[PDB]
């Protein structure tokens, strides 16, 4: 299995270039797409983008699990509108707003390994590309899973959470729950 | 007992700290305290320190960089970042202004974030004003590299840090310090002067 990269490595700065559809059926890209699934399991984090193992494709996977929703206390559970989905893989993913609708909570990236910051995110989005079997796909999503599409659409076009997180919100993972700093938007929608 | 690097998370690194009174520079609560950064600035090692990294919430700095430290870094480096020692230096209630349009782009980190560095832009010529840990008002007129140190030292007692103000796509951790930089991001280095 390939290693999830670390920021600061190019792949994960740079643009990533679309499959041709007629080849996502391929051994080459069959091959990576499961590559990347397994590499998501066993981080285990919700959302991967194809950057993150080296390759400069147009790929994700995502997929949230009543198994990693445990992890969480009710209360914030509700409060992201967090919920189960099965496990997704979008090649060529276009993702649009379906709503001007806007959420703020913390964010992690498995490439920022021991710190999270704030980011506003789209509360309500779908995203067009094609599923695994390249089969042309339309998916609407809202809540934490619409926030998981964003940030790993944002890795095809080079971007990371940092670059446009709320300011004075990053923090270690350890500090995770301290208090916002004054001044700081308040968490939630 | 040593205080610890406090790292970023906890809201004094994030808040505004308030100035010390001058009458109370000299007094012993006031030394240890400067004393306690000098030797955690020392310890990690670094070049510089502000108090609220180690949960003070005052407006005073400290800053070194020694031939030590510089005899590690490559000579083409030091050139460029115009990085050059200075001894020991504090001050209290320190006000930072640029002397002039000049400006320059290089990698940082802070002993607040541990593992990573990214290309911040800073003036390449500053002038601060405030006391020295005896209570005298002193000016100093910094460029290159201890203008850059000055700059983020001063931020921290604004509660600034430099991960908001880094050019995008340059956020790195420090094994990838040396990697490439990708496309659209600006070169380092300096503006002519
Ligand atoms: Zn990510
Ligand atoms: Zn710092």
């Amino acid at each position: 299995l390939p290693e999830i990269v670390a920021s600061g490595d190019p792949v994960l700065h740079e643009k990533a270039r679309e499959v041709d559809p007629g080849e996502i059926g391929s051994e080459r890209i069959q091959k990576i797409i499961d590559d990347m699934i397994k590499v998501m399991r066993l981080a285990p984090c919700v959302g991967l983008a194809a950057p993150q193992i080296g390759v400069p494709l147009r790929i994700i996977v995502l997929e949230d699990t009543k198994e990693y929703i445990s992890y969480a206390p009710k209360e914030e559970i509700l409060a992201q509108e967090r919920r189960h989905f099965d496990l997704m893989v979008m090649v060529n993913p276009v993702l649009k707003e379906r709503s001007n609708k806007k959420a703020l909570f913390f964010e992690g990236c498995e490439s920022v390994d021991g710190f999270r910051a704030a980011v506003e995110r789209y509360l309500e989005v779908v995203v067009t590309g094609y599923d695994r079997q390249g089969k042309r796909i339309e998916v609407n999503a809202s809540g934490w899973q619409a926030r998981i599409l964003q940030h790993e659409c944002d890795h095809l076009d080079g971007n990371l959470y940092v670059d446009k997180m709320v300011p004075r919100t990053f923090r270690t993972v350890d500090n995770l729950d301290l208090p916002l700093a004054e001044g700081c938007p308040k968490l939630g929608s």
